[PDB]
């Protein structure tokens, strides 16, 4: 299980940084997608820090020991989202997720 | 929805189930594939065409052709009920595109 | 889902759609309507099998026939392409039964 | 439209109240729903007050001039999700929404 928090709220133009930890983390790479209502998953990084095609280049990814961090500069209203990350236990047998994160911009 | 994907694959428990996503663009985009069960985060289940995440069971694959994706889950078990997506990019690669999503019934 | 409902159903603008949740439980129990739409809030659209809360359309409209219950959309729009999902309860009342969704596709 | 807090986290078996405020809610009706990924929406209050049949009786609606209340007593894990509130403009002519509340049970 990763713990990530329930909220993160920033004003427009903001940076706005959504953490996961985990023990298995520093092992185990991750991947952070974007959730609405109504629309598939919207992969925005993926093994800590790679960017698919079409993500704006204000998404970034990092990682460190028992943490991953997603990093959202200058944020913008359809930024709102919930932000989950995805990685596997120590052995990488199983998917482990987050409670996933909340962005509003206030 | 820039990827076109039919609504609904069903197939009994044990044989592959092949869901298909079709554009214009995916020839020299990569597709990315999820799985969605009901009341549970959605699953990253392919990236980059073809290559599983940790935890990935490796009944589930991807693969590309021409001018459309496929997600192909060998040995469908009753648990693999779900609504599956893919995502790509436009011609481009500037912006997201994605199919309205398949509902996979077992049984 | 204890609810069947089609995945799909397709029409040209200004038509009606028919969009039809099935359950033995239906008969004495009420069942509510949402619609979805990509990146956007669900919407209650039907309560209590045919009423509308404020702000939903006239030409969205409920009705209850037996085992089933329709969503009827008339003047279908571009803007009504969305998912419809149906939500009711058991024989006796006791839990929330629900239907797979429906994607409406405007032609 | 409707304000809303971001998230609202409680440990298990704790009330949790989550308030949509809005200038016309004092002469507009109120509906709660809970929004989970892969499902329908499930209906848990309509009418500012009233429960559909198979929502647990430990939920709960309020209204109290600019702000309706959904009221979760006793809450668990079950119960994480998303809670909008649902209304309408003063006129009654449109729908509007509150950003939605992420329940966390700790
Ligand atoms: O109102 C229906 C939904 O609850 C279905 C799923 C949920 C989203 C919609 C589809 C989803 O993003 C696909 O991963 C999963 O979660 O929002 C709306």
């Amino acid at each position: 299980e990763l713990m990530q928090p329930p909220s993160v709220s920033v004003s427009p133009g903001q940076t706005a940084r959504i953490t996961c930890s985990g023990d298995a983390l520093p092992k185990q790479y991750a991947y952070w997608y974007q959730q609405k209502p109504g629309q598939a998953p919207v992969l925005v990084i993926y093994k800590d820090s790679e960017r698919p095609s079409g993500i704006p280049e204000r998404f970034s990814g990092s990682s460190s020991g028992t943490t991953v961090t997603l990093t959202i500069s200058g944020v913008q209203a359809e930024d709102e989202a919930d932000y989950y990350c995805q990685s596997a236990d120590s052995s990488g047998t199983y998917v482990v997720f987050g409670g996933g994160t909340k962005l509003v911009v206030l």
